[PDB]
């Protein structure tokens, strides 16, 4: 089963800002993750169905919500997560 992928406009700004190779790999991660977006190992616990994927390369993280309701995975934020600034979007967006 495959889900759809969507991006927030704030996430898009960061996505297009992101390094080509960095975003490419994150994009590929989104593409592979779609076979099973609800991976417990990527899941953020406490967050309804938000998941984070990190890059092996430069340490970029992407945080998305899997909207089972709409069968679409919506990227809320993308960038870096050591300052937890991407969670500030994620937590406020969920409502």
């Amino acid at each position: 089963m495959a889900y759809f992928l969507d991006f927030d406009e704030r996430a898009l700004k960061e996505w297009r800002k992101l390094g080509s190779t960095v975003r490419e790999q994150l994009k590929k991660k989104l593409v592979e993750v779609l076979e099973s977006p609800r991976i417990e190992a990527n899941k953020l616990r406490g967050m309804p169905d938000c998941y984070k994927i990190k890059l092996r390369s430069s340490g970029y993280r992407l945080v998305y919500q899997v909207i089972d309701e709409k069968v679409v995975v919506f990227v809320i934020s993308v960038g870096k997560a050591e300052a937890s600034e991407v969670y500030s979007e994620a937590v406020k967006r969920i409502l």
